[PDB]
C-alpha cells in the first residue's frame, strides 16, 4: 500500500493559544494508520489456526472460537477509525452547522467504541485458556489462545490512543 | 483345552427325597465350567482396545479405563467359581467337621461375590457412555464403551445362576 503523497504547502502555522489539538490529532490520526497497517494482519491476523480445543468433538473450535471471538479486536479498531475518520477529512481545510458537529461526533463515536468494546472485552484482557461447553463440545472443553499477552499490550496501546484523542477533541470542542 | 474325561461309573443313584441338590450343584458347576470357557475370553477378552475416549488427552483411556474398570466382570467371576470350586471336589465323594462347613463355605462366598459385585456395578448394568474427569484427562471427557448390552446379558446370566447355586446349596445345608 502507499496513502498520502501529497503534503507540501503548509508554511501556515497556528498563532493562537489554541488549535494544537489539530496538530495532535491529524499527527493521532495517521499515527493509528500507521501502527494498524505495520502491524494490521501481523497480530491478528493470525488467529483463526491459533485456538486450539483440547477435544476430539468436531467443529468445537470453530464453536468455541465465535462463541468467545465474535469478532476481533481489530475489527472493532478498524471500525472506531473509519466512523472517526470521516471528521478528519473534513477538517483539512477550515476558515472561512457541521463544522464542531464533526468534532463531536468524532468524540461520542471513539466513546462508544470503547464502552462497547470493555461490555465484550471485560477485564481488559486476554486469557491464555478460554473452555467452553457448546452445545456440540460435548462438556466443558478447553480452547488455548496464542499470543494473549500481545493482544493484550496493542489494546491497552489503542484504548489509551482513545482517551487522548478524544481529551484534545473535547479540550477544543469546550471553547465556549 | 478340554476338562473331565473320566466319569463311566455313575450307576448309583439317589432314592431319598434329598440330595437333589448334588445334582443341580454338579451340573451348575460343569456349566459354569463351559459357559465361562465358551465365552471367556470371547465376551470381556477384547475390553482394551474399547475403551474409545474422545480427547487428546495421552493416556487417559488407560486413565479412565482404570477409573471405572478397575477389574472386569469375568475376574470376579472366575475368582466367585474357584473359592466355589473346592467344595466341589470335596462332595466328589462323601459317605462313610468339615463336610457340612464345605456347603455353607460354598454359600457364604458366592453371597460376597454377589454384594461387592453389587457395590462396583450398581445398577447391575454397562453405561453406553461413560465420562471422566481424572487428573490427565483435562475436563470431564467422554470414555466410550462397546457391547455393553452383550456384558449385561451375561452378567444377568451368572448373578442368577449364584442365586440358584445358593438356593439348592442351603436347601440341602437347612437340613437340620
Amino acid at each position: 500500500m502507499d496513502w498520502g503523497t501529497l503534503q507540501t504547502i503548509l508554511g501556515g502555522v497556528n498563532k493562537h493559544s489554541t488549535s494544537i489539538g489539530k496538530i495532535w490529532l491529524t499527527v493521532l490520526f495517521i499515527f493509528r494508520i500507521m501502527i494498524l497497517v505495520v502491524a494490521a494482519k501481523e497480530v491478528w491476523g493470525d488467529e483463526q489456526a491459533d485456538f486450539v480445543c483440547n477435544t476430539l468433538q468436531p467443529g468445537c473450535k470453530n464453536v468455541c472460537y465465535d462463541h468467545y471471538f465474535p469478532i476481533s479486536h481489530i475489527r472493532l479498531w478498524a471500525l472506531q477509525l473509519i466512523f472517526v475518520s470521516t471528521p478528519a477529512l473534513l477538517v483539512a481545510m477550515h476558515v472561512a452547522w457541521t463544522y464542531t458537529s464533526s468534532i463531536f461526533f468524532r468524540v461520542i463515536f471513539e466513546a462508544a467504541f470503547m464502552y462497547v468494546f470493555y461490555v465484550m472485552y471485560d477485564g481488559f484482557s486476554m486469557q491464555r485458556l478460554v473452555k467452553c461447553n457448546a452445545w456440540p463440545c460435548p462438556n466443558t472443553v478447553d480452547c488455548f489462545v496464542s499470543r494473549p499477552t500481545e493482544k493484550t499490550v496493542f489494546t491497552v496501546f489503542m484504548i489509551a490512543v482513545s482517551g487522548i484523542c478524544i481529551l484534545l477533541n473535547v479540550t477544543e470542542l469546550s471553547y465556549l
